[PDB]
């Protein structure tokens, strides 16, 4: 993952240091970039489930979109 994931992605619960590289190597170098991904888009990832992808992507969206407020 030359792109390297942002600390938000690495420190985001649900994403291990490895998935961070698996996500950063896919163009998502920041947690916000993950909020733009879809369960079907991350479905190709390895170790990610359809329900987990909905939460992982929602975890970044909640922090990137709703933010700490929610």
């Amino acid at each position: 993952g030359d792109n390297k994931p942002a600390d938000d992605l690495l420190n985001l619960e649900g994403v291990d240091r490895d998935l961070a590289f698996k996500l950063a190597a896919r163009g998502v170098c920041t947690l916000e970039d993950l909020a733009e991904q879809g369960i079907d888009d991350l479905a190709d990832i390895e170790g990610l489930t359809d329900e987990k992808a909905g939460a992982l992507i929602m975890a970044a969206r909640n922090i990137c979109w709703f933010g700490d407020e929610a």
